């Protein structure tokens, strides 16, 4: 595929010049399946984003994480139990109200700079129930928040009534233990990825949220309409500062290596029925 | 016209038995043309807007005002006096934030009922500036106010010093004078409907707020897309209780017919100095 191709030809003569070791801080985006870790600098970032999003239009295959680190946009990972293998209607209501409550805890926070700002909430939808698991992601890309005041956020959103009746309503039998405390360290799939066994998630909604510190009760929560118009691999990225729809927001602050080769052993090392081992060990 | 005669035939076959006298309390609509006064029940105001509505999407003449009477819907009359001959932009953000402030009155008149509910704001605007005269009307038809608590809101929105920038960076030289403190106690011109020597306001932008008591500081004011959808001169309608969009929230408790020719008489009868006349009276 072309698109795959020219992705093959940045990665490989352009940017491994920003190829990182394991484990290195300044490390930003992962690709599991190459296994490569690179620190990208904004311009090289945005060119990564156009193949991904014109890989993305295509369905083409990718498994790209961005790193958290200790500043960047906020992301909430929701792994629901459902009452069925019916796919919740997950409607605008309930989405918007969703927003409304991260919100309160944003603000709560006492982080947000003064001032009128717009923030934008997307919400990407696991395409199918699997045996009653089903998943949402929550990105908040733009509100640029230290990694401690996001592990607050969660802790206070994991608590928080209203949204465990919203999750009720929709068919959730984990209310209170679906949202990943661990949302604030993990590394983030960029949109249009997924672990190797999964599907990637879709945008189903985009939110635009306006707060205004001289008029604290006014918290006006709009749908998105041009979300296509964008590049939304770079419009949902925590870590870009260089998007058009999503402006930021400063708030206060394995070693093995197969290569698909050797692993096919792996495949047959599992089931020997070799737990016990008096002389077999 | 067709819908004009149909308006003809409803009015005088059928609607005449609701004629009301001068002065009459039960009055809900007058005819300012035909200078008649009717009391229609819920039924026959339908039937009558379902009228007024074809009439108006082929501009007809009407002159059809409504009494606000002790309890109904509110409305806003703001006559502005502008720096220029130019139609003011007001776009989205400023009406926007015009409806918040509205908002912020009559929830400190403390009358909103507990509980989760829509509002409806239409701006319908003056089509042309005249020797810098300017003018809208706010309609919240839906909000069933008390006349004495109309008038405390109407009041206290005179006085609103944000209210009063947002109409300055529009190019209004009256902020603190433009809204006519009778606003509560006039009839109101139904949609499509002006005084005789003007043309009648037309719907620009139309507003959605939710309020719940339970959360407070969460206002969102959803614009309303499919406007056409809708008869408008129902919707609007600060009297009716019976709209699709519009669903009431309750709050606690001379003739002329110039024709186009006796207009030219009196554009060459005031110029004279002879308003008094001793020897040529």
């Amino acid at each position: 595929l072309a698109e795959v191709q020219a992705l093959e030809t940045l990665l490989t003569r352009e940017l491994s010049v920003f190829l990182t070791e394991p484990g290195s801080k300044k490390t930003n985006i992962i690709n599991r399946i190459t296994g490569k870790t690179y620190a990208l600098p904004s311009t090289e970032l945005l060119r990564l984003y156009e193949h991904l999003e014109q890989c993305r239009k295509q369905g083409a295959l990718m498994y790209f994480l961005e790193r958290q680190g200790t500043y960047s946009g906020l992301m909430l990972d929701y792994d629901l139990k459902l009452n069925t293998n019916a796919v919740p209607p997950l409607e605008p209501p309930a989405l918007s109200r969703l927003c409304h409550r991260i919100f309160v805890h944003i603000k709560n926070s006492s982080v947000l700079p003064e001032g009128s700002h717009k923030i934008h909430f997307f919400f990407t939808l696991k395409p199918e129930v699997v045996q009653g698991k089903y998943g949402f992601h929550v990105l908040i890309p733009g509100l640029k928040l230290a990694a401690s005041t996001k592990k607050s956020i969660i802790g206070s959103l994991q608590h928080d009534a209203t949204v465990q009746k919203i999750l009720h309503e929709q068919g959730v039998t984990n209310p209170e233990s679906c949202l990943d405390p661990h949302s604030a360290s993990v590394p983030s799939l960029l949109y249009g990825s997924s672990k190797l066994n999964h599907k990637p998630y879709q945008l189903k909604t985009g939110f635009e949220l306006v707060f205004d510190s001289s008029d604290p009760d006014y918290i006006p929560i709009h749908q998105i309409k041009n979300l296509e118009s964008y590049n939304l691999v770079s419009e949902l990225s925590l870590t870009n500062e260089q998007g058009s729809l999503v402006r930021p927001v400063y708030c206060a602050a394995m070693l093995h290596d197969p290569e698909a080769r050797y692993l096919h052993k792996i495949l047959n090392l599992l089931p020997p029925e070799y737990y016990v081992e008096y002389p077999l060990w």
